[PDB]
């Protein structure tokens, strides 16, 4: 594990609503350079399951259109972390969030996603900041940031 | 001008030779997001005129290949600013440099592209900070940086 920064006590039946990925970051460029790079996701909402399991809804550019998914993230011992179906299993670590403006989280495989999530489409200074500090401990070398108009867009356009 | 930090005292002449082109930001993703976006441009060398002129080696991916390019930039009555001669005249500023180790400069239009320029092909935390420091200032939505490695390579494959 690269990142350990994990959120102490978190309640993940807290984090339900709706997402807006303001802010994304990887440790590769082609992870993130084009609009159908494979992790290159926007968040749409967070749907925790009765037994705690987490299952995101997101739109992801695939074949020159801006489709609907959904993923089940399976909780683990550690409840900051989810283990997610690919391939490989990968994990999903929640950083930090105050529930009601924020929440960082980061995916990992040696590749590694990070976004700052936020809940209203605005540019909220103090969560970058949070994501900014989150961030210089990783070896990041790409980083995506959108304005109130792209994140009202289906896939940021 | 929304760029309004320059170095006080350049002198253009220490600037020549050999430079890497060691992060590079812009105020919109699309400025900087595919490997032929218009001013995704890697710096090979500075090339300083007699009369106080700058002329620029770069190499940028065009139609499947990595094109070598020059470029003059004219002076003006201030040192650390230069004017290219695209469609619309558009400003290069230098932003600050210690000659011998990196070289922050930024172009601009609306539109901005910031680099972050060291001598050798290393990962420099200073000059970094330099840069991210610099820019926080500034509205830039997509940041990128190269390790080493593609430091050596043709437009840093
Ligand atoms: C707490 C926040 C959790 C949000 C989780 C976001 C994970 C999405 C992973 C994309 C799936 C990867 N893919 C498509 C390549 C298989
Ligand atoms: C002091 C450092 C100065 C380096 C100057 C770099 C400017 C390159 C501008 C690319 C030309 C834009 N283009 C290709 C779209 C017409």
């Amino acid at each position: 594990l690269i990142v350990t920064q994990t959120m102490k006590g978190l309640d993940i039946q807290k984090v339900a609503g709706t997402w807006y990925s303001l802010a994304m970051a990887a440790s590769d460029i082609s992870l993130l350079d084009a609009q159908s790079a494979p992790l290159r996701v926007y968040v749409e909402e967070l749907k925790p399951t009765p037994e705690g399991d987490l299952e995101i809804l997101l739109q992801k550019w695939e074949n020159d259109e801006c489709a609907q998914k959904k993923i089940i993230a399976e909780k683990t011992k550690i409840p900051a972390v989810f283990k997610i179906d690919a391939l490989n299993e990968n994990k999903v670590l929640v950083l930090d969030t105050d529930y009601k403006k924020y929440l960082l989280f980061c995916m990992e495989n040696q590749s590694l996603v990070c976004q700052c999530l936020v809940r209203t489409p605005e540019v909220d200074d103090e969560a970058l900041e949070k994501f900014d500090k989150a961030l210089k401990a990783l070896p990041m070398h790409i980083r995506l940031s959108f304005n109130p108009t792209q994140l009202e867009e289906q896939c940021h356009i």
